[PDB]
């Protein structure tokens, strides 16, 4: 029993380093994924513009 | 012993838990990257055949 218990109590120190790992890639890909979504949304305002002018055209 | 092997089994349990929430978490947000991205780099190309038909026209 004693060593089974070793055995689990590194395998749980080894997952919450997994966890603080991954939380750390989630928040970075988050702040990429913001960043792209706000280029993508000046992308569309000037389609828009370049929309209308060809309409004008 | 077996008291606190029970409680390190928890523990692990736990973590592990946390562990397969967050892979799900970073796979969805990459996707959304990835995606976000394609349509960036199509976004570029429709905006330099935009600016082309302005001229022609």
């Amino acid at each position: 029993i004693e060593s089974d218990l070793e055995r689990a109590e590194e395998r749980a120190e080894l997952s919450e380093g997994k966890c603080a790992e991954l939380e750390e890639e989630l928040k970075t890909v988050t702040n990429n994924l913001k960043s792209l979504e706000a280029q993508a949304e000046k992308y569309s305002q000037k389609e828009d513009k370049y929309e209308e002018e060809i309409k004008v055209l």
